């Protein structure tokens, strides 16, 4: 037994991680078969960032422009394209290393691993959450942009994530592996901040049931609720409204511990009304919202790869 | 900006994890080299688990009663030898995978990655602390036996912990990769309880540092303390008594915040009087101890 913050093992992308330079700036890129990719404010000087037009610095751009180490090896570009706000470098030779592969975006709530990365170099592994407000809490000093979010399953890594930038709040702005930014962002020194987030409600709820099935019993209670009783306590503590298919989503978990959705949303109203009284759930006095459904069902079921 | 629990790029050890199988009994091994490393409790049944007499089940068992698999591969098995609570099966293949390794026993408060793995394949990684009572607060189901805790400084991974069994409060116990066990816990199934887990003070003074360092200051005060007086009012809320070892040890980030070590204390002996009123620290509503003076330096 026992509940932790679980990343997935980070070896399937360890093997894709290589340092990109355009004159001065070094940061992190992805290399898969015979591109690899990374954020194109790589281009870019402190003259740029303020306001710069890509694909006018891109078209002066020589090949030669681009050094690609993988470890200690230099890799020839011999091809350069922008989707969006991702820089596609072809290289001469396909990365060995390539795992089973694909590109998704992940919608707010949702959970991945990040990869953080210094000049290629993988240093660390945490596991993260999309904010409602479209950032990631994440811990990245300066040059850890181009590191990667992913999920495994089975043998296939699905890449939903690369870092672009931190906001002056202390959070993580990036954009899918096409170069979509996720959230209202650019790739551009101006004022940016993040919105107002909310608690991911689904998520809190999943881990009370793990807290549950981990023996963490206290905060259960004979009430039943509605959902719109529920939304309206929701929506007054700046919790996402809960959804039918969010209850349909906890299903397994309420068959697997006796405690109806609305059962334990009656739970965690009255621990938003009335506080935790001194109490623990899973040695944690915050309600955590960064594990999903799914998290919780696959850490306390056994799930490998 | 932003700190995390980090564990280490699992990758290195993912190339080393096996599938032992004995009679009717698998977990997971470690395969280093020319040598599986795996609990010797994978040779007892369930009627062995009170008072095994290991040399005497050990004797009885030949090489191709060890089914070692590593994916797909079967590994022939040429050698067994058991040292302390550890069994090593010596193979005919080198793992080609083996990557620039030591053996290290820690001291309760050190941090480690454990990579939990079932049947040989890996399912998550962590990071956790060796408790003062020699315990880990893992997260480990039925068949985990063999999972591995490892530090990586540079491309060495120092292996630290192998997972042998949960104990009855739900926290765990396992040895270093000498077969040795962390606390006073025995590879039987008789009455055992952990000491009294204790809050790690070097740990929590270490992450205070690291919040001023992220520009957090709300907590510091103008007082300072002894020693002696504030180890005095920490076990009294069962905080670990605080050593000089652990002042000189902090004794750097002392110098980068400019926060003399025993006006950390004071801070410390504050929070632990008033908590937080509603606010947080680095985002959390406790104070934390599973992050190191080494770890606060690397990550910030
Ligand atoms: C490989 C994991 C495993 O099953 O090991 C045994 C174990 O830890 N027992 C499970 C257990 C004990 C107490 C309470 C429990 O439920 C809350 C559980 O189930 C999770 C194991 C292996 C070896 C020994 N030994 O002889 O030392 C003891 C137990
Ligand atoms: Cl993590």
């Amino acid at each position: 037994s026992g509940f932790r913050k679980m990343a997935f093992p980070s070896g399937k992308v360890e093997g894709c991680m290589v340092q990109v330079t355009c004159g001065t700036t070094t940061l992190n890129g992805l290399w898969l078969d015979d591109v690899v990719y990374c954020p194109r404010h790589v281009i870019c000087t402190s003259e740029d960032m303020l306001n710069p037009n890509y694909e006018d610095l891109l078209i002066r751009k020589s090949n030669h422009n681009f050094l690609v180490q993988a470890g200690n090896v230099q890799l020839r570009v011999i091809g350069h394209s922008m989707q969006n706000c991702v820089l596609k470098l072809k290289v001469d030779t396909a990365n060995p290393k390539t795992p089973k592969y694909k590109f998704v975006r992940i919608q707010p709530g949702q959970t991945f691993s990040v990869l953080a990365c210094y000049n290629g170099s993988p240093s660390g592994v945490y596991q993260c959450a999309m904010r409602p407000n479209f950032t990631i809490k994440g811990s990245f000093l300066n040059g850890s942009c181009g590191s990667v979010g992913f999920n495994i399953d089975y043998d296939c890594v699905s890449f939903c994530y690369m870092h672009h930038m931190e906001l002056p709040t202390g959070v993580h702005a990036g954009t899918d592996l096409e170069g979509n930014f996720y959230g209202p962002f650019v790739d551009r020194q101006t004022a940016q901040a993040a919105g107002t987030d909310t608690t991911i409600t689904v998520n809190v709820l999943a881990w009370l049931y793990a807290a549950v099935i981990n023996g963490d019993r206290w905060f259960l209670n004979r009430f039943t609720t509605t959902l719109n009783d529920f939304n309206l306590v929701a929506m007054k503590y700046n919790y996402e409204p809960l959804t039918q298919d969010h209850v349909d989503i906890l299903g397994p978990l309420s068959a697997q511990t006796g405690i109806a959705v609305l059962d334990m949303c009656a739970s965690l109203k009255e621990l938003l009304q009335n506080g935790m009284n001194g109490r623990t759930i899973l040695g944690s006095a915050l309600l955590e919202d960064e594990f999903t459904p799914f998290d919780v069902v696959r850490q306390c079921s056994g799930v490998t790869f």
